[PDB]
């Protein structure tokens, strides 16, 4: 794993590259057992 601006950004890029595993799967929060808390 990485957490630097040079790498986490790449991880970010992979989060939004297709997003097929994240795209309001995690971020929407309303869909994770309704937890926007």
């Amino acid at each position: 794993k990485c957490n630097t601006a040079t790498c986490a950004t790449q991880r970010l890029a992979n989060f939004l590259v297709h997003s097929s595993n994240n795209f309001g799967a995690i971020l929407s929060s309303t869909n994770v057992g309704s937890n926007t808390y």
